[PDB]
């Protein structure tokens, strides 16, 4: 018994289909069933022939006779079939309202999370139906993961590197940093943990959570988790108030957050409003500054990923009292600077998926691009706040889509909050870059920000761009452009003050050819975001839709503070970038 996802009609019905067995009314049930490939039918029982070895589960095929459900076979003389009159019988036949249409339920019921337009439905389709979608995408998330063999060590070439033995008749996931194993120790009669692992093609390359002696006969797999039911909406219902209401302005504040006061007020009077901050604008900064503004107000700080909860914490560690502060962490090493699992403490830095059920005067949900519908129904499940504060940008990366192949995905759509950014605009904007020369800024200004985007520093003079399509060979899963690394290496020896310079691209295996050539140190692009550099030399790679992404092109190029080599594959991008022109030697 529960509430219909498309009526809230209370029902005694789940579709058992559907991977997530939906509630459903006997007139949105029926509608369901009719129209898709989704017959099977659960109650206080399974719809399904009780009689003894037959093997019917469609409902439009079956009928109570007696208290036990049966097939035209096997039915007794007495029966009436469990589907029909626009409605599947179950509890509650009486109050069950239906809807105009069902389309919407059906797509989402059934999508195989490939195509670009599912994740479009997702989230502008009623916000009932965008919490079935989370949960319908999040499950089949963690079951694809199933679908991958295991590894097992096979051998131990040396330490960092391994020789891994792969499952039969099952494909093998890619072999990059979106894509985190766990270990696995074979026991007298089972299995104990013994870390989560990423692997890196050699032979295979490994960086381990923890560290050991692994030995042959050690296995690995990406360790799902079940996906609890969603309760709460995306957004909460909003309010506008015409005073700070539950909060208490502090009468004398430092010049650091003077430039916020403002922006720390438009908080105090909406009941969540939305922060853009385009890279090196100072999120963080705004984020620990609204405590000192509100310095009695109780505030819960929450990301998706520890690295995010841990910088608000770096920054928390600066400017706000220790003995008012608390991580909490579930039973990977994060911040150990605050007493751990405090719930009650005035400042709490906790993950979204370790949140206790607690309340708080201000929630700071922050990196909102990297969040998931799923993730913003959790802390509004977990968090009753009076304040809710979105701090991110929509103009970097969002959450990998795993699933995803035909399309692209546009900021309108990695989550309700970004929907907002894109189409009513962000409620504060951080304007005012204070990491990257002015010709990057003027770029993604122009590029990705409306120019409105200020540049803080002026012109480096060493903001340099190179048209090269070179040699693109590809692997299991990622590319190669080695005359790209060619050219860097000829540039490199004309230019020896960039052997500081940190090496990007698109991709893990052009990452793993360019250490091995430069020997500078390599990042992803999805792996740079949050982290600065003085020089940057990026290497597209490749023309794909990938390395082409406006977002990823915007987080690449914003990671430089001083100077960035951009060897670029594409005429598009080449031409909007705002740096001084090379020729090829
Ligand atoms: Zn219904
Ligand atoms: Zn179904
Ligand atoms: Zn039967």
């Amino acid at each position: 018994v529960g509430a219909c996802v498309l009526c809230n009609s209370q029902t005694s019905l789940r579709c058992g289909a559907c991977i997530r067995r939906p509630f459903l009314c006997c007139k949105c049930c029926y509608d369901h069933v009719i129209s898709t490939s989704h017959k099977l039918v659960l109650s206080v029982n399974p719809y399904v022939c009780n009689a003894p070895g037959c093997d019917v589960t469609d409902v439009t095929q079956l009928y109570l006779g007696g208290m036990s459900y049966y097939c035209k076979s096997h039915k007794p003389p007495i029966s009436f079939p469990l589907c029909a009159n626009g409605q599947v019988f179950g509890l509650y036949k009486n109050t069950c309202v239906g809807s105009d249409n069902v389309t919407d339920f059906n797509a989402i019921a059934t999508c195989d999370w490939t195509n670009a337009g599912d994740y479009i439905l997702a989230n502008t389709c009623t916000e009932r139906l965008k919490l079935f979608a989370a949960e319908t995408l999040k499950a089949t998330e963690e079951t694809f993961k199933l679908s991958y063999g295991i590894a097992t060590v096979r051998e131990v070439l040396s330490d960092r590197e391994l020789h891994l033995s792969w499952e039969v008749g099952k494909p093998r996931p890619p072999l990059n940093r979106n894509y985190v194993f766990t270990g696995y120790r074979v026991t007298k009669n089972s299995k104990v943990q013994i870390g989560e692992y990423t692997f890196e093609k050699g032979a295979v390359v490994y960086r381990g959570t923890t560290t050991y002696k692994l030995n042959v006969g050690d296995y690995f797999v990406l360790t799902s988790h079940t996906v609890m039911p969603l309760s709460a909406p995306t957004l909460v219902p909003q309010e506008h108030y015409v005073r700070i209401t539950g909060l208490y302005p502090t009468l004398n504040i430092s010049d650091e957050f003077s430039s916020n006061v403002a922006n720390y007020q438009k908080v105090g009077m909406q009941k969540y409003s939305t922060l853009q901050g385009p890279p090196g604008t100072g999120k963080s900064h705004f984020a620990i500054g609204l405590a000192l503004y509100y310095p009695s107000a109780r505030i819960v700080y929450t990301a998706c990923s520890h690295a995010a909860v841990d910088a608000l914490c770096e920054k928390a560690l600066k400017y706000l009292p220790i003995d008012k502060c608390s991580r909490i962490i579930p039973a990977v090493e994060c911040f150990d600077k605050f007493k751990v699992n405090s719930t009650l403490e005035q400042y709490v830095f906790c993950t979204v998926n370790a949140l206790p059920e607690t309340t708080a005067d201000i929630v700071v949900f922050d990196e909102i691009s990297m969040a998931t519908n799923y993730d913003l129904s959790v802390v509004n499940a977990r968090l009753r706040a009076k304040h809710y504060v979105y701090i991110g940008d929509p103009a970097q990366l969002p959450a990998p889509r795993t699933l995803l192949t035909k399309g692209t995905l546009e900021p309108e759509y990695f989550n309700s909050v970004c929907r907002l950014m894109k189409t009513i605009g962000p409620d504060m904007f951080l304007g005012t870059c204070r990491r990257c020369p002015a010709e990057i800024v003027d770029t993604v200004s122009a590029l990705v920000y409306d120019n409105k985007l200020k540049a803080h520093k002026d012109k480096s003079a060493q903001c340099f761009k190179m048209f090269y399509k070179g040699v693109i060979t590809h692997d299991v899963s990622s590319a190669i452009n080695r005359p790209q690394i060619g050219v860097v290496r000829e540039f490199l020896t004309r230019n020896p003050a960039w052997r500081k310079a940190v090496f990007i691209s698109p991709y893990n295996s052009q990452n793993a050819v360019a250490s091995k050539i430069l020997g500078l140190p390599t990042q992803t692009v999805d792996s740079s975001q949050g982290s600065e550099y003085d020089y940057v030399i990026f290497t597209q790679t490749t023309e794909t839709a990938h390395s082409c992404n406006v977002n990823r092109f915007n987080v690449a190029i914003t990671r430089a503070k001083v100077g960035i080599l951009c060897i670029m594959s594409d005429r598009d991008l080449y031409d909007k970038l705002q740096f001084t022109s090379l020729e090829i030697p």
